[PDB]
């Protein structure tokens, strides 16, 4: 699935992620946008044979099992192809898992590049909320 913004804004909220960690709706939008372009299905390899999953390209390395990554960590105990899912659910609750672990959002690196420092409210703006 493919949301839109405000689509996703409130899917977001109603998933307990406005504010979780400090980190104010806008930023989850703003990280989701450039990670994926809000689609669900988005697939990234890397250089190091992992692959990213979802609207927020959480990546086998470390958070989710797809069988094919060798070592690889499974910290929120799920397939990687739930990631895919058009109920964003398994998605967030990895997510609130991996803002914890103590680097807050530059877990994402298109949000430390793309959105941190930047006027994030931007990204909710208009939206019935
Ligand atoms: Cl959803
Ligand atoms: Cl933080
Ligand atoms: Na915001
Ligand atoms: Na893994």
């Amino acid at each position: 699935k493919v949301f839109g913004r405000c689509e996703l804004a409130a899917a977001m909220k109603r998933h307990g992620l406005d504010n979780y960690r400090g980190y104010s709706l806008g930023n989850w939008v703003c990280a989701a946008k450039f990670e994926s372009n809000f689609n669900t299905q988005a697939t990234n390899r890397n250089t190091d044979g992992s692959t990213d999953y979802g609207i927020l390209q959480i990546n086998s390395r470390w958070w989710c099992n797809d069988g094919r990554t060798p070592g690889s960590r499974n910290l929120c105990n799920i397939p990687c192809s739930a990631l895919l899912s058009s109920d964003i659910t398994a998605s967030v609750n990895c997510a609130k898992k991996i803002v914890s672990d103590g680097n807050g959002m530059n877990a994402w690196v298109a949000w430390r590049n793309r959105c941190k420092g930047t006027d994030v409210q931007a990204w909710i703006r208009g939206c019935r909320l």
